[PDB]
């Protein structure tokens, strides 16, 4: 199983950090929404179902840094509080296509309210396959925004 982020090299496990463009300016109550399906890409390694590979997000995937601050995460179609208190439903992967992952979050804060460059979640995805032990990896993606975000 492999993922790659904004077409680079392809990625097997660890943690990575992804760069996104985020609005720079908020107001209070507003949601800011953060796309990781136009970032985050990953396929089967074989191709044909031969070996599929099942993902989801994991239990503690949280803010960092911004933990008061409320959210939701879209994922596979479903919407789960965050941070994460439970796994999220399996999305199943066995062609040899890179699929983006169908993934969203939802924050809303409660001055500069997200600074350039920090870290401001945590997202822990799973992988195992099908044949033999599933060869289990763990994915970290560390969210980063290019720009501070502000409210009046
Ligand atoms: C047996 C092995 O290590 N194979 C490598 C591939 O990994 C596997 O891919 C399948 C389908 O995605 C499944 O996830 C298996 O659990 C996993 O072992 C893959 O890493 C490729 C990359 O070119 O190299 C070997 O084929």
């Amino acid at each position: 199983f492999s993922c790659n982020v904004d077409g680079g090299s392809s990625i097997g496990a660890g943690t990575t950090s992804v760069y996104v463009n985020l609005d720079p300016v908020i107001q209070p109550g507003q949601n800011l929404v953060v796309d990781l399906s136009q970032h985050i890409s990953c396929w089967n390694d074989y191709g044909g179902w031969y070996d599929t590979d099942h993902i989801n997000l994991v239990q503690g995937s949280a803010f960092a840094g911004l933990q008061s601050y409320k959210g939701s995460l879209y994922w596979n179609n479903v919407t789960y509080p965050f941070p994460l208190t439970t796994n999220t439903n399996v999305l199943d992967i066995g062609d040899k296509t890179p699929m983006p992952l169908p993934l969203k979050l939802y924050i809303t804060p409660v001055g500069v309210v997200i600074k350039a460059g920090e870290v401001i979640a945590r997202i822990h995805m799973y992988k195992i396959a099908t044949l033999g032990s599933g060869n289990p990896r763990n994915f970290t993606w560390n969210i980063i925004s290019n720009n501070s975000v502000v409210m009046p």
